[PDB]
């Protein structure tokens, strides 16, 4: 519309209406003119002693809007209301608006650097609706809408890795270059705005409850089974049997089995002792791909990284967040007191402990001359009649991930937790349209000098979430997430004396309980 | 209709119409009177040092029409048009016609053997629509419609193995005998024809594209993750963490995992060195069934048998064709220069290398007195969040396979590649109706002398295929299958000076690329 | 409309719809105020030892939009899709939009030079619909829309040569001066835009296929002709004849002849030896006009500048591009490794080799006392029953050329390749409207001082192309353009580490084959 007329209003709120909740989040963003308006082939050979760090790709002059983290939409109090009252939830729709665009021109005349807004300049915006570009959004990276509403953020630069040759920095003939200008996009001057709507595909509810029963003890403890078990052989070798008694869950016949597991080194936190001076990398779990070895945190779903009351943690099977955002590219050493370390203990009644053996199988054929032998295993995958709980989601964790397009997959549930989608919210890309400097003579060579500038504006994201009601008959009170602190010096989830947002703990989702 | 009137015309063609393509193939066939009009119990004990070669079954006087190979329908040029332009395809319908039947009577009078056509003789034809007979068609056997249209072929004899006892040649009380005359069938004299139509069940498109991205490096290489990792313990044992940086794909948290794998010995081709004088059989991968050991080429889907640029091949995880048809029952030794050896390298960005370890797990519990230990594994099956590409299909490979009827299975994708069907094109059986010789006296004993004869005619198969369009935004050119030869002495996919059809290479399907 | 409202969006895309394809290209342009708002008579005498370099003309303060190069509309991948699947194509319509205009005023106050946009300034635009101005667009000059979308370009200055006297720098009484202000034009301020539509006249499809047969061997090689030939005279002089046999293509009677030819010196590239220290100019092909000698590359259509597999090139009958844009007016020496040298070998089955003799004629009257004599010719023009292929078009080559208006011409097919048009896309001219500086006193003398400024904006061009489908019955696979590189260090047709667009090869159009 015009220079002196706002193109949108500030919407931040949450509205609960029975079985649905609508969250609205608005934030102020800033967008730098990355790579000075050009694409740059980027790459890397081995780094830190691993050719898995090798890659070939491109960086683009584009930035993107990422809102794939629960805290970008949920305030702590709203998150508490959710996890303390519902058995599950799931996203249904999404609406995004970008408005109140302002383009500023920066000039360093004799070192006084003045910032003046350029009224006739534009930004370009488009969404990759058909997923024709590498989808970098569901990979746990930085640059999402901030958790605290007043915080202004910088949009991350869009870049991607394509195929690299023989674990080197070189491309292959199958490496692909994607040109973002080769998509239609809207051009906005200061009076214009941009809007976009989307609907999520049908996905299962996240399970925000914890088993109030152990998978191996579903049988009635007051009744014996009508099934018997082999317990030994007489002095001759004639097999003998005993009836499985009531309560003897060690022997009861079972219908269902725990989820798959892959042993993951257990470490001790707080008041726990560990092997000193160890360098983690060499003994970490790995998976080989294209002739290289990669660490695969947090490991496939199916296990619990820690037992309730225990201080042992299968750290590679854990989601570990920082209690605050850190500078980019830092190599500083962090200790437990600076980290938000999550625990999947709610799942222990059905998910196997990650730092223990999964079980044992028979390793030979017994005979009059050979005693039966057994052997433990450190990994077991999916078997029929298997059941397990997916990783929990957290206020500071990711919401969804794109299921890779290959034509085949099994149980597309994202390892980092959340919702696996075939058609996730599309990439929303934006960039500052280049404005050429004083060019006075012709040349068939592409212009190189550009007036330096950056853009800023607001962004609103509104999401509707469907809720699954709690229909429990438990008589005694349940566990609830509570604001429990002792002799506080500050309020958690609030700005400090300097205005920095403080969050001392990760908030999961499983407080309510349900029997199996 | 009549003796002097043709009962069908020659249809060989292909018609492309947007999202569909219709292929038509006609061929001349010849049918011998197998087993001289009788069923013969067939069997075998151990052979070549393996009781897995033992079997019990029957051979029948029937022949069958098999057209379960891509080249029976696709000409090389049409195959090239397909693989260079589409992201996938799948069969939709099938129509078969058998016509222009001619029955010839052979007589060896004093060794002059004259061939005269018997106008009053018939052939019988029927299709096993309800799958009540052993389905032998999707098992990589010979006798399919020839790839080159002018070639006349012999119909293979129908036979099957039922249950054999304790890996011997003896039957069991559960062994079943199937009598093909116990089905209704059409009888055709020289003026008659036979027609049949069929529709394929809904099946997924074959993926005829290659990942242009590595499964473990989907993250944006310009942005760090907001997740941290355990990297070591201080001189006391207090765990320490580091932020996962941009591009360090060796450490990035991952959402998805590669497909399942089972280590398969890697061998070298061409300019590669191998252990000399080895006898393959003993160290080949195996699976036990009913007290016996079987080789299971080409292994379950999920792996790549070779890396791009590498000359190493997990030969037991490879589809190996001959560059021409060989005589039946040959035991000649073949070298690489006579074989069409396929490579699944297009899948390397998501399928694990078959001749390498899959990865490593933790093998103990670390402690102040014990350093953490890890151990590699040679096989890992399906885990949640797993993704992979099925084996590719080839111009000379099979199209479909029947899913065994057992009431339980997982991801029915045929190991040899193609489409797994519950109700595949039915067996189309045909045989020469017996004509008794000069019988002059009665006997309650079944007649044994029969006028010797064989039949010949044409067969047409028409298939409609649905195509999935390529919707790519890749800027730079893609790889395409091309007729690239240097200083040729002959044209590949053409008859030679003697008329024999020459095919020097296997043509896969994955040339186009798509990001993940 | 207004200052803070965009007047157009970014459209870059391609849409294939059966027999048509629509390409859209948008680019950012910059326009200098050429000649400081005035016309300048320009001229030149002899230069480099040639009075053909003499000319008389004018330079104007106008710039023009040129999009007469295939790569301005086709991306490499789209070009590959075109040439690998169609037998021909042709342009049908064109739509152009100029928008998001920004006019900047430059001021050098004490050497700090500030750039500020002048909101009340205009640019003027008009198209020469009636072709009343010299048409400079179809002459292989620089300044066309860039091949790579993100590249910003400078608009070339409009100028033309009229008639010069006796190969000197002087005008003639017939020399004409054209004043561009003497045309109606639109004036646009920052909120305005300009649009224009055009339809191409009916033109033949470009032939994007290659003959799979030799023009002189169309006869059936298994059958003799019923025509005979004179082969000699007996010892007396009585003529003798022989029947033309099957396959003897050297003697067969022919119905059709190759295209016209004019011998062009052949040079060797790569591993080929050439006469050293030669200065090309003196022995180059020429044509005389108005008392002067001109080089006429790439020579009239009808010949092939090179044979398949041969390293010899009739360089003056070749289109030679640079693998990147070079500065204006450069006199640097370029070697083969920096050039994109094209080859017309696809046409060799019908176009005569340019560096060979065309053939030979009889040069005398034989007699009992004089043996028959023959003589080779170095040039032969059009004869009845002549057939040939026009020059191929290239991704980096021109699309069309204006047919000179003289009232007479033959086969208006542009030597540089492309489409010869009588009414081609009109010249689209634009310039910065002059803004006078501080003038304080009257004078009948035309104002000379002007506020210095330049303009910038976007330009979109959309073209619809009609396609001719490939209807081939060739059995074996065809040749296809493919992204085939060995051990690449960079991706061709992609920006390098510095962002510069790299194109290492010229892509022609003739990959598919058709018989004659």
């Amino acid at each position: 519309d015009g220079v002196g007329n706002a193109s949108g209003d500030w919407h931040c709120d949450s509205t609960w209406m029975g079985d649905r909740v609508v969250t609205k989040s608005t934030r102020t963003w800033v967008l730098p003119s990355y790579n000075n308006h050009q694409y740059r082939e980027i790459k890397s050979g081995s780094v830190d002693g691993s050719n898995a760090n090798a890659y070939f790709g491109y960086s683009t002059p584009w930035g993107y809007f990422d809102f794939n983290r629960f805290h970008s939409h949920w305030s702590p109090r709203d998150w508490q209301r959710l996890i303390n009252n519902y058995w599950g939830f799931r996203p249904r729709s999404l609406r995004v608006k970008i408005f109140n665009i302002q383009v500023k021109e920066v000039t360093v005349q004799d070192s006084t650097t003045t910032i003046a807004n350029n009224l006739t300049s534009t930004v370009q915006v488009f969404t990759d609706d058909d997923y024709q570009l590498p989808y970098v959004v569901g990979n746990g990276t930085e640059g999402c809408l901030p958790a605290f509403p007043p915080q202004v953020f910088t949009l991350p630069q869009y870049g991607y890795a394509t195929l690299n040759r023989d674990n080197t920095e070189n491309p292959t003939e199958r490496s692909s270059f994607f040109c973002l200008e080769y998509f239609p996009s809207k051009m906005l001057r200061t009076g214009n705005n941009f809007e976009f709507t989307y609907n999520f595909e049908e996905v299962p509810f996240h399970s925000s409850f914890a088993p109030s029963q152990n998978l191996f003890k579903l049988a009635n403890p007051l009744v014996d089974q009508y099934l018997y078990r082999f317990v030994s052989t007489n002095n001759t070798g004639g097999v003998q049997f005993n009836k499985n008694l009531a309560g003897r869950y060690a022997n009861t016949y079972k219908n269902w089995f725990p989820g798959p597991m892959g042993r993951t080194q257990g470490w001790n936190l707080g008041s726990g002792v560990n092997r000193a001076s160890v360098s983690a990398f060499a003994t970490t779990n790995r998976m080989e791909l294209e002739g290289a070895s990669y660490q695969v945190p947090p490991q496939p779903n199916g296990m619990t990284n820690n037992l309730q009351g225990s201080n042992t943690y299968a750290l590679e099977n854990t989601m570990i967040f920082n209690s605050q955002p850190a500078n980019p590219g830092t190599t500083a050493t962090y200790l437990e007191g600076n980290m938000l370390i999550t625990s999947e203990s709610e799942t222990q009644p059905v998910n196997r402990v990650a730092y223990n053996v999964g079980g044992q199988m028979a390793t030979n054929n017994q005979s009059s001359t050979t005693a039966p032998a057994t052997g433990t295993y450190n990994l077991q995958e999916i078997v029929p009649g298997s059941v397990w709980m997916e990783r929990d989601v957290y206020l500071q964790g990711p919401i969804w991930a794109k299921i890779p397009e290959t034509g085949a997959h099994f149980h597309p549930s994202p390892a980092m937790g959340g919702f696996g989608l075939k058609h996730p919210p599309p990439m929303m890309l934006i960039k500052n349209t280049p404005v050429p400097g004083n060019i006075t003579s012709f040349s068939d060579v592409p212009v190189s000098s550009f007036i330096t500038q950056y853009s800023t504006g607001q962004v609103t994201v509104e999401m509707e979430w469907e809720l699954k009601k709690e229909n429990s008959k438990r008589w005694n009170p349940e566990i609830q997430y509570t604001n429990n602190y002792n002799d506080p010096q500050f309020v958690d989830f609030a700005p400090d004396s300097t205005g920095e947002y403080r969050t001392t703990r990760p908030i999961g989702t499983r407080y309510l309980t349900r029997p199996l």
